[PDB]
């Protein structure tokens, strides 16, 4: 029941290895990673692949773990109305055009963050169409699945089975084991 | 007394090269072309090496062909009121800034031109302090010595012999054989 200490000095075993594996074939992508939480997991990605120039446009109820972890890294934030599409893409338009704030440069990134299903609302993500508009105009995209993986699809694979979309247009993708898996952690 | 053709087809002797190299030998520089006509000179090297994305900062006594050679390349033109620096500092930082018009995006590139003396008011150029803005802001330098050349200076060099500046700080220095050489042509 004892750990060494973090991954990268003794911690690792080869149940992590094996972990990761498994997972990252469960998902249907190449690698993955696993941690000891969720909320730690949303805290320090962005403020890993992140910084002060680029831009975030993420949805209105987002979980509070994304907006501390973008907080942390120091990126411009820009929030659409939950469920709206055509205002997505005249904010993604008018961002470009304007650029940075006060210097006007262009913006060097910009990320687009949802979620596969909200759990005040019920709803679902508009994936298909996200996938067009990040196609379209050279965006990326993070997608939240805390509650939809292995509770929602055909045999249980989130939202892109759900939309028939190829988990290869979404550019992150991470969830927790805590929600519908009797666990801990994230991935 | 008749010419083959263009300099590129069958039009070069020796004297031409002869002559390059003497007209390189005596300004200071490193190498230099002639030409058959001064306006054609002016009208026909901004074309030559410039664009539409690029600014061209000008005083508002320059000679006609200057004129002509920066309309016909394409690029912004913003004028300075004559012998005023503060004006030119002033001008620079302010366009630096706002960047392309419409766009904002930053300039591709920014040229000064000048002239060594302008043949209507008798006055010189300030070149010392023309060479301060060009270091400190990384702009460029042209100057037209066509009255200058020949017939100004402790031993005839213009106005970089007049201010004692080492004539390595402009970038490209242009001038007639028709004012103080009873001939015709440009270098």
């Amino acid at each position: 029941i004892q750990s060494g200490g973090p991954r990268a000095q003794i911690g690792t075993t080869d149940l992590h290895i094996k972990a990761e594996k498994l997972v990252a074939r469960f998902i249907g992508k190449e690698d993955a990673l696993v941690f000891s939480m969720g909320y730690g997991t949303n805290a320090n990605l962005f403020n890993a692949f992140l910084d002060k120039k680029c831009l975030v446009i993420s949805d209105e109820l987002n979980h509070t773990s994304i907006r501390t972890g973008v907080r942390l890294s120091g990126a411009a934030v820009r929030t659409f109305k939950h469920g709206d599409m055509v205002g997505l893409e005249k904010l993604i338009r008018e961002q470009i055009v304007l650029g940075q704030p006060k210097t006007n440069r262009p913006w060097k990134k910009i990320l687009i963050c949802a979620e596969g299903l909200f759990s005040m609302e019920g709803t679902l993500c508009n994936l298909p169409k996200l996938v067009e508009l990040k196609k379209k105009y050279k965006c990326y995209l993070f997608i939240d699945e805390a509650h939809s993986i292995g509770a929602m699809g055909p045999t249980g694979r989130g939202v892109c089975e759900i939309f028939g979309v190829d988990p290869k247009d979404v550019d992150i993708l991470m969830g927790t084991f805590t929600k519908s898996f009797g666990a801990a952690g994230g991935y």
